[PDB]
């Protein structure tokens, strides 16, 4: 089914500053988005902020600044931050936008109608911080801001407070079975693996109706109210995950700025999400609550919820981009760690990183292939005969494609990184035991051959680190002399595609510059 592939990243809370929690979670959803561009596939990636709520409410009460002033102030905080990064992201939703009101008043008035929220209570223990309701057996001891003696989240370790109140409920008891059916029958639905298993060992051990109201007293007056209960507000996270509708019906302009609300979401071709980016920190409403609502209402499941490794909720990431470069950043950030936080984030590392791979693997045999010592007639030379070990290479070369696109699809970028840099190792071996730099005095025809697999394996190793490299491989191309047409597309990943010929650019001028140990 040809649709328009649909990545979000988590909206975030503004009570605080951009971080790098939400810099890495959107730098995900870029980086997916991006591939599928680069595969020639229509995309619509989302990012935004989670404007209402009583945790904001009190942010702002505690800055002593009206909530809309500061949520707008934030909210910009956020869209510069981003831009900075140089992301990609087609639109950034904001929940006080009127039409996400409008679509989670429709969603609601949906569940009400087809008998899943009743008027009830819910007394126990909630995190104002994590906006999460939580049972007895997920609190312990510990201490406030004061040093006094409270109660905490084993989730999180924010404070936890008792409330008593009167809630409209949604009937999440009654979706136990049909979430159970749904894992099973989609088990790549949760990635990674173990936390697939995770959200199943608790929904069989069973789920309660869920509060998604509170009192408007409670809430600071900052939220969504219940339609036809002004008395009452929507639950920030009912109306947190609807920005991923909303964001589906939306028609943006070349701007950016949101200028139409369509009423059906297939006319736009977005709905459900192909692949929600998460943090671990909320997997149970994006893997459990969302999915109830949705069968609810009758809507379709998303096919992916990708929850890495970090809690989104001094280390600055726009500062360490301007000191090591913003594609070498984000290359560290997706290579580095994995889904754990078993990754090493120093400046050592980064720098190792920085230095080994993309300097020495990979800068290094960019300028090798480019350089008029090796390639004295600055063009894409015509190969001769191929060699078995010409071939071995080729053959990596050729499955690479197949290998990295299944990893993106995953989603794994940490793996699809590695894999393509076991190609990168492996020219350069190729390189050094053809000592390219010899041939153009002894033996040119077979140089010619080297050069062009040389070449060729750059090419295709640059196009499908381009989404992790947005700049730099733009600067490969260039030199290169990659005409545009074949930096993008599946027809060029294949083998050959660009011609002999082919001249490269004109030189000035380093790709990764190195640094001190
Ligand atoms: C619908 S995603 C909501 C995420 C939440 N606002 C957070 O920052 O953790």
């Amino acid at each position: 089914v040809e649709k328009v592939f649909f990545v979000t990243s988590p909206i975030y809370y503004v009570n605080a500053a951009p971080h790098i929690g939400h810099v890495y979670s959107t730098l995900i959803t870029d980086v997916i988005g991006r591939y599928h561009r680069v595969k020639g596939e229509r995309v619509f990636a989302l990012t935004g902020t989670d404007e209402h709520g009583q945790k904001v409410a009190e942010a702002a009460k505690q800055k002593q600044v009206s909530p809309y002033d500061f949520t707008t102030a934030v909210a910009g905080e956020f869209k510069k931050c981003f831009e900075q990064m140089d992301y990609s992201i087609d639109y950034f939703i904001r929940t006080t936008n009127e039409q996400h009101k409008a679509v989670v008043k429709e969603l609601w008035t949906k569940l009400e109608q087809k008998g899943d929220i009743y008027l009830g209570r819910y007394e126990g223990w909630y995190s104002i911080s994590d906006e999460s309701f939580l049972t007895p057996q997920n609190i312990t001891d510990g201490v406030d801001k004061d040093g006094n003696p409270c109660k905490v989240s084993l989730e999180s370790g924010h404070v936890v407070t008792w409330v008593s109140e009167e809630n409209y409920m949604f009937r999440l008891s009654a979706f136990r079975e049909r979430l159970l059916e749904w894992y099973h029958a989609n088990p790549g639905c949760i990635v990674p693996e173990f936390r697939r298993r995770e959200v199943i060992r608790a929904v069989e051990k069973g789920l309660p109706d869920l509060s998604v109201s509170r009192a408007r007293a409670t809430l600071h007056n900052w939220a969504i109210p219940v339609p036809g209960n002004p008395d009452h507000c929507v639950y920030v996270w009912l109306d947190a995950l609807t920005n991923y509708l909303t964001g589906s019906r939306l028609r943006v302009d070349e701007s950016g700025k949101e200028v139409s609300l369509v009423d059906d979401f297939n006319e736009l071709e977005r709905f459900p999400a192909d692949v929600h980016v998460i943090g671990k920190d909320i997997l149970k409403f994006h893997a459990i609550y969302w999915p109830a609502f949705l069968l609810s209402a009758g809507l379709p499941l998303p096919k992916k919820i990708v929850a890495h490794g970090w809690w989104t909720k001094v280390f600055d990431p726009v500062e360490k981009a301007e000191e090591f470069g913003y594609d070498a950043l984000k290359y560290f950030l997706l290579r580095e760690s994995g889904f754990s936080d078993d990754g090493d984030y120093s400046d050592k590392n980064m720098i190792a990183r920085l230095n080994g791979e993309l300097a020495d693997t990979l800068g290094n045999l960019v300028m090798r292939c480019t350089s008029a010592k090796i390639n004295v007639n600055g063009e894409w030379p015509s190969p001769a005969a191929y060699t078995e070990e010409d071939e071995s290479l080729i053959q990596l070369i050729k499955d690479l494609p197949g290998t990295a696109d299944h990893y993106y699809l995953i989603p794994d970028i940490q793996k699809a990184i590695i894999a393509v840099f076991d190609v990168l190792r492996a020219i350069n071996a190729y390189v050094t035991d053809m000592a390219p730099w010899k041939l153009v005095k002894t033996d040119p025809e077979r140089l010619r051959t080297v050069l062009y697999i040389t070449l060729e394996g750059v090419r295709v190793t640059t196009l499908l680190l381009s989404p992790i490299l947005p700049r730099k491989s733009v600067v490969i191309f260039d030199m290169l002399g990659v005409p545009e047409v074949h930096r993008k597309g599946i027809e060029n990943f294949e083998f050959g595609a660009v011609p002999p010929g082919t001249r490269l650019g004109p030189a000035v001028e380093v790709l990764f510059s190195k640094r001190s140990t």
